[PDB]
Order: C-alpha cells, then sequence, then structure tokens
C-alpha cells in the first residue's frame, strides 16, 4: 500500500544514503537532510500497517491541541501518557512531592501515584496538570507585543472557507522569542493548506523527525488534521505532503526498522467522523477507524 | 547542468500536471502544491543559464537585508529598483512634492501616454534626488516591509530583541549537530496588516562533514519571475553563513507550497525550456571581513555564461 511504501522509501533512503552523526541526545543518528513524502488521503487514512500505530493516542492528542486545553487530565482520561514526564518534572520540584529525588523502581511507582491524583483530585489537576509549552497554544493562542491574542487556526478556517485560492494558508508553531526557554521546542514548525477541485491539502514542515518513533505518529496526526479542517470547511481531502529537515533514524533503531522493512502491508483503514458538530466540539468518540489491520508493535 | 535541470523539471512538471486556478491577483496560474528541489553547491553556483539572472540584483538585495538597512539609496547605487514603487507612492502624497498629481498611477501610466511621460519624468528626479541629496534620502528612502527585520530584530511583549540570524550563526559555531537551526520570517501577529506577507516563511541550516546546507520553505513561488532569483539568494545566503561559520557549502534544498507559473508566462517558459545549458559559474568571496561588513565589490562570479534575459 502507498502509505507504507512512502515510509518504507524514506526508511530505505536514510539507511542507504544517510550520514552518521552525533545528536543532542548522545545516541547517534543516521540522517538525511531534506526529504518529501506524499499521501493521497482519498486512498484512505495513512495509519501504518507494517507496525501498529495507535489511533487513540494520535486523535486524543490532536483534539487536545485543537480544543486549546493545556491540562493533562483530558489526556489521562483516555490513558494517553505521552506528556506525563513533562508535567511530572514540575510536580517533583514543589512543596507537594514527598517521595525520592528525580531507581527505575521508584520513579515508575511515583509516576503512578501522581497520575492517580490528577484524575481523582480536580483541583490538584488544575494545579500541576497544566503545562503550557505545547502546540495547542501556538495554534489557537499567540500573543503580540501589545498583549493581543491571535488565533491562527480560526483565521485559516475562515480564509480557507472564503478565500480558498489564497497561498497564505499558513499556521506557524515557531515563536523565535520563545525558543531558548523552551523545554523541547517544536518539531513541527509550520504547515500550509491548499485548495483545488473542492479538495483540501496540507503540507507540513518538520525540522526534525525520529523516523522510527515519531514520523508514523506525526503522519497520522497531520492526516487527521487535514480531515478535520476539511470537514469543517465542507471540503474533500486531497494530499498530505510531509516535508522533513533532519530525518533521522536513531542508532538504537536500525534493527527495529530492519524488522519493519521485511514486512508486507495490509490495506489501509478508512476514517469516519460521525457528527455535524463544529470540529472544536468534536470528541474522540466521534471518530472511527474502519478495518485497521497492522502487524504487531516493535520494541527498543 | 544539474541546476538548470532542476529548474526545468519544476516547470516541466507544473506545465503537465499543474492545475488551472485563479489567484489573488486575478491573473490565473497553473499550480502544483508541494515540491522539493536540490542544488549541490559544490558543483558551482546556481545562477540559471537558460536565462540570464542578475547576480547584482540578488546580492545587493540580500546584503541590504542582512545588514539591516531600511534605505533604498543603497539599492539605487547599484541600479536595484526592486523597491522603487513604494517609495514614490509615499513621496507623491507628501506636501513637498511639487509635480503633477501622481495619484494612483500605474494602471494610469499604462492608460495615459501623456501622463507616462510626466510619470517617468518624475520618477527620474525622485531617483536622482534620493542619490544626490542625503537629506532627501533620509526623509524618503526608508521603509519597514522587510525580511531583514524578522531575521535580525524580532521583538516580544517586554521589548527584548531577538536576532535570529546572529543567534544561529552562533549556534552553528557552537552546536553544529543541533536540529534546531531555524530562522523564521513569519510573524503571524503581523500578517493581517503588512504590505506583502513573506513568501520565504522560514529556513533551516544543517552541518554534516564540514558542510553547511540550507532548506527554504517557500509558501508561494512565481516559478518564472521569482524562483530564479530566489534560488540564487538562498544559495548566496548559504555561502555567506558558511563563511561566517568557518564551514564549506553543501546543498540548497528548496521546498514549495504553491509553485505556480502565472498564465502570461507560459510563452516565456516555453522559450526557456527549449534552450540548452552552459556549465554553471562559481562564486568567490574576496574578503576576510564579517559577512555583515562585506560589500558587493567583494563578491565575484566567475565564468557566468548564459542565454539572453527574457521578460513579461
Ligand atoms: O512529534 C515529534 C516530536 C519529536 N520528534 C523527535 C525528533 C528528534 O528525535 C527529537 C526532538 O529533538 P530535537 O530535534 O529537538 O533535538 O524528537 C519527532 O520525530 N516527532
Ligand atoms: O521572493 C519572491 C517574492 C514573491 N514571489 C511571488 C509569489 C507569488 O506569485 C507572489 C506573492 O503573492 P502571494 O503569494 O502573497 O499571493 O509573488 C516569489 O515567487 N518569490
Amino acid at each position: 500500500n502507498s502509505f507504507d511504501a512512502a515510509y518504507h522509501s524514506l526508511c530505505e533512503e536514510v539507511l542507504e544514503i544517510g550520514n552518521t552523526r552525533n545528536d543532542r541526545t548522545n545516541t547517534g543518528t543516521i540522517s538525511k537532510f531534506g526529504h518529501q513524502l506524499r499521501f493521497d488521503l482519498s486512498k484512505g487514512f495513512p495509519l501504518l500497517t507494517t507496525k501498529k500505530v495507535s489511533f487513540k493516542l494520535v486523535a486524543t492528542e490532536l483534539l487536545w491541541f485543537i480544543k486549546g486545553d493545556t491540562n493533562i487530565q483530558y489526556l489521562l482520561k483516555y490513558n494517553n501518557n505521552i506528556w506525563n514526564e513533562w508535567a511530572f518534572e514540575n510536580y517533583i520540584k514543589s512543596d507537594e512531592y514527598n517521595g525520592p529525588d528525580m531507581f527505575n523502581e521508584q520513579y515508575k511507582e511515583q509516576m503512578k501515584q501522581f497520575k492517580q491524583r490528577i484524575l481523582e483530585d480536580d483541583t490538584f489537576a488544575k494545579q500541576f496538570g497544566d503545562l503550557g509549552n505545547v502546540y495547542g497554544k501556538q495554534w489557537r493562542d499567540w500573543v503580540d507585543k501589545d498583549g493581543n491574542h491571535f488565533d491562527q487556526l480560526k483565521t485559516v478556517i475562515e480564509q480557507i472557507k472564503h478565500n480558498p485560492d489564497s497561498r497564505r494558508h499558513i499556521v506557524s508553531a515557531w515563536n523565535p522569542t520563545e525558543i531558548d526557554t523552551m523545554a523541547l521546542p517544536p518539531c513541527h514548525t509550520m504547515f500550509q493548506f491548499y485548495v483545488q477541485d473542492g479538495k483540501l491539502s496540507c503540507q507540513l514542515y518538520q525540522r526534525s523527525a525520529d523516523i522510527f518513533l515519531g514520523v508514523p505518529f506525526n503522519i497520522a496526526s497531520y492526516a487527521l488534521l487535514t480531515h478535520l479542517i476539511a470537514k469543517e470547511c465542507g471540503l474533500e481531502v486531497g494530499e498530505f505532503v510531509h516535508t522533513f529537515g533532519d530525518a533521522h533514524i536513531y542508532s538504537n533503531h536500525i534493527d527495529a526498522i530492519q524488522t519493519q522493512l521485511a514486512r508486507e502491508s495490509f490495506n489501509p483503514p478508512t476514517l469516519k467522523i460521525n457528527s455535524d458538530k463544529s470540529i472544536f466540539d468534536i470528541n474522540y468518540e466521534d471518530l472511527e477507524i474502519v478495518d485497521y489491520e497492522s502487524h504487531p508493535a516493535i520494541k527498543a
């Protein structure tokens, strides 16, 4: 299938022509700079079949960004943990955390009890569960000097609806004045929407991509985004175009990738949004992945 | 050659599978959305050869951007007229313009060939006076609608300034391997008011093996008029930073959102596509100064042979 094939190409290319380099994580990567993939969303939803990718995690995180929630309770409600450490690293400093300094036994335990309290205590949730360092902010809430809030996402839905032909369907997630502070500054620096023959397309620019762990996930995020915008502007879906800067496979992943590349695909699933509510009122329950079949998951 | 080949393919592809659409200017284009071109800078410097491109215009614009000069007197010394319209318009509104009402000209200059004589006549003096009277230049040479602003001077809520260019040059020096070498021109809080929202929304540097690469995301591209110029800016920009950072050049990677040939350029493209290439030129930079202190004189393009210019 074309989606898997696209990604298999990228994997293959990086293995063949990539350059061996050190990285900030001291893991080492084999890497290529600049690369472009395409995905026809008319051929279904591009959730990889040669390795399980979790629609729940992807859809939950993305709706979490688009709702402009910065509070990890919503994520925990669905058992999405992705952003747990980021918030834990705040909990551990304060006049609340009364456990060991932040062995693998203890942390693992201590993560649990934290998670516990964010769910069960509402007001402890508001307390620590609200990290603010995310995409969800950059999209819906960007500040100018004079304290005005801009909302890139609303604006582009209105400009797509009433001036489709424009070439300024841009959403940036890169604030130059917020980088040096940033926990982990964005990998998805900005994206662009395009409209032709009633079809919407999206190109993303990812400055930095972990091919084994991140791409598959992100591909799914940006495919789902398109679909959402598309539906909200009453359009059909076109392509997602995925542009990379540093596309890298970590050295601890070569085998994991090798195993993957030796697997044959299944047909891709399809996606249903079962509602006519504004996509900012859309809940995870309103999304449906039909006949998703994948080979099981691979491990680091 | 590989550079012309790359540019040709783009045209070639757009012409074939691009889609008829209407645009903001009501000119109509044929457009593809999503494309990526590479240019190996070790092979030479990518001034197109199937059509003459003015290194002078390219380099003087770029040096002007990166130096943070807001004043077009500089541009005019090199016969760079890229920004002469905005400047005439302000002037001819001011009360110390004592020539004929040049009110909303252009449509009106094409229209009326007695006026066009007065128009060309007045532009010639404005231009001459910008060059000859520094006073007059200070007071009428000076804009704000610029890429250099965002590269060099991005201000936050509290009035701290962030100079991206200089920050990445440092970060390249101290942390080549970082995947965070980013310079952005897209300030969403300002997009709704400004004259011409940047087409070059952002770019990224990369270091491998003593070599600096650069990828440009261009959200919009006039394949015919702008791209040949744009290729050479970013190529020059790759050299300049590589030199400030004590590195050699690798590749220019060029990504596009809306790559379009405007409807009235098909004719021009067709002629160009029919021509054959010369070996590309090379770029020497003849100075050991900071790139912010470097002058157009210090640049040298060597062995540029190309077919004649075209226009539309
Ligand atoms: O959505 C994401 C987020 C992160 N990463 C990867 C890219 C890098 O491996 C790492 C971020 O590190 P820097 O590029 O910031 O060093 O995580 C992704 O691939 N996708
Ligand atoms: O460096 C540049 C500057 C402008 N343009 C072209 C692209 C568009 O045709 C037009 C900009 O108009 P919008 O893309 O904003 O509609 O100018 C370029 O190709 N390159």
